């Protein structure tokens, strides 16, 4: 029942790690905000939650890391799941992803900067995004009206 996406592999065993993201969005020009690894993927804002941090927390650690900005963090969409291959950590993870929505946000800083900010379209920023679901929470806050 829980959107679910990832090719997940019946021979590895998965690690648990918990992560949150959020639509960060410029309604004037009716874009939002990717963030581009190094290796070409694109993400929503956000990640996984470290230390003994809430979801929300996570949220505000990682877009002034990667974004420069604060949030005022408003709906929440809902929980879609993503079955991964770290390669760098070597490790198989179960990622259970909460997702969110800005209500507003202001520009702090400059990102805290490996990776690349890019201002789509959501239209394009579902044909971008590395993982189904990042593309559902785009969808759904699409379809989400007053």
């Amino acid at each position: 029942k829980t959107p679910t996406f990832g090719k997940r592999e019946e021979t590895l065993t998965y690690q648990t790690r918990y992560a949150a993201y959020i639509i960060v969005s410029k309604p004037e020009n009716n874009t939002m905000v990717l963030v581009q690894a190094p290796n070409g993927a694109y993400f929503l804002p956000g990640g996984e939650i470290e230390g003994t941090e809430t979801k929300e927390e996570a949220i505000h650690r990682e877009v002034l890391e990667e974004l420069g900005i604060s949030v005022e963090i408003g709906c929440y969409l809902g929980e879609a799941d993503e079955y991964f291959y770290s390669n760098h950590r070597q490790t198989a993870y179960y990622n259970p992803g909460y997702f969110y929505v800005a209500n507003t946000w202001r520009q702090l800083s400059e990102p805290l900067r490996t990776n690349t900010l890019h201002w789509v379209a959501p239209e394009e920023a579902v044909r971008l995004l590395k993982r189904g679901s990042h593309r559902w929470a785009v969808e759904k806050w699409l379809a989400a009206a007053s």
